[PDB]
């Protein structure tokens, strides 16, 4: 489903206030994703002996990934939907190496709406969340089209 012009300043605008302290909310959405679904987790190798929230929000290796994360997404979302250069690499690393599931995808989308809507009711009011939704939405559409190209059922 494509996203209208008015629709994505709405992501944009909640997206400005992420970049305020990315690193700050990288940490919340991958812990946030940690505790509802510690599945994920367990999907790094690098981080699945982090046994806590203490222990997560210490680790600078984590605080790390999720600017990665984050800025990543944000590159993304910046496309306005026109992302399929940035989506190439992204969809073969997590379909062939990291081995994520459509279903995890989700879950993190889930997360960055919980964290957004917890910091940012100025910016993530019932619409502006409705048009993250929406482009969350669609990153995924296009992700799993091209995890079937790759061979991947995700
Ligand atoms: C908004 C969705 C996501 C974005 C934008 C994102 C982005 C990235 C980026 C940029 C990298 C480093 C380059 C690469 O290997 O592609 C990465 C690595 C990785 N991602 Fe994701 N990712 C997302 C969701 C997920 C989810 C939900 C999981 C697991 C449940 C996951 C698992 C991994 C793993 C295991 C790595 C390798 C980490 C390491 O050992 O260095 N990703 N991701």
């Amino acid at each position: 489903m494509v996203l209208s012009e008015g629709e994505w300043q709405l992501v944009l605008h909640v997206w400005a206030k992420v970049e305020a302290d990315v690193a700050g909310h990288g940490q919340d959405i991958l812990i946030r994703l940690f505790k509802s679904h510690p599945e994920t987790l367990e999907k790094f190798d690098r981080f699945k002996h982090l046994k806590t929230e203490a222990e997560m929000k210490a680790s600078e290796d984590l605080k790390k990934h999720g600017v990665t994360v984050l800025t990543a997404l944000g590159a993304i979302l910046k496309k306005k939907g026109h992302h399929e250069a940035e989506l190439k690499p992204l969809a073969q690393s997590h379909a062939t190496k990291h081995k994520i599931p459509i279903k995890y995808l989700e879950f993190i989308s889930e997360a960055i709406i919980h964290v957004l809507h917890s910091r940012h009711p100025g910016d993530f009011g019932a619409d502006a969340q409705g048009a993250m939704n929406k482009a969350l939405e669609l990153f995924r559409k296009d992700i799993a089209a091209k995890y079937k190209e790759l061979g991947y059922q995700g």
